[PDB]
């Protein structure tokens, strides 16, 4: 009664328990612990460094949001900012994040693009925090790159995505601010 805004979206995913399989559209899903991508976290950072397993992770993500946007660019085909949110909320339906607005301005013809959003109830946040003590820097990578590959992929340009605050940082809740490539001052990104 209450997915009134994600109906269209809940409709598209399968369980097939009987068969072993999870269908989202054309996507085959599998519903895994959170622990257990603490696992992955450990032994790449022991292994890889941070800026290696950083980048791994955030590369995952990337193709997770284009792989999402593929099937929401069906449904919401429209420059509208409730067409955009489809990628947010597949994140809430997905068990990832809960996306809360501060601001949203968006438009696929300007090809203009800032997003200002909390993070609530980050995954990878308390991922984080169970396998390590709060960080010096934010550490939702995965999610950070869901992000940049959604909101690229949606809007035909490169959108950069950082995380300001983050609870592994030891802030209240995690908070990103998305703008396309040529307005950060930064922008050589090596992922
Ligand atoms: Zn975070």
């Amino acid at each position: 009664d209450q997915n009134k805004d994600i109906q269209d979206l809940l409709d598209k995913i399968v369980f097939d328990a009987q068969h072993g399989q999870i269908w989202f559209d054309e996507n085959r899903m599998l519903l895994m612990h959170t622990s257990i991508l603490g696992f992955l976290r450990k032994d790449l950072y022991q292994m890889l460094g941070l800026e290696r397993t950083k980048r791994f992770f955030i590369r995952c993500g990337y193709q997770a949001g284009m792989r999402d946007a593929e099937v929401t660019s069906k449904l919401r085909p429209n420059n509208e900012a409730e067409a955009f949110m489809a990628g947010p909320q597949m994140h809430g339906i997905r068990g990832m994040v809960q996306v809360e607005v501060n601001e949203l301005h968006l438009s696929h013809d300007l090809k203009q693009f800032y997003a200002d959003f909390n993070w609530l109830n980050s995954f990878e946040a308390e991922v984080h925090l169970s396998e390590f003590p709060a960080s010096d820097q934010p550490a939702c990578w995965m999610l950070l790159g869901y992000a940049c590959g959604y909101s690229s992929f949606v809007m035909g340009q490169t959108i950069i995505y950082q995380e300001t605050h983050c609870v592994a940082q030891g802030d209240e809740h995690c908070r990103i601010i998305g703008k396309p490539l040529s307005e950060w001052e930064n922008a050589d990104e090596l992922i």
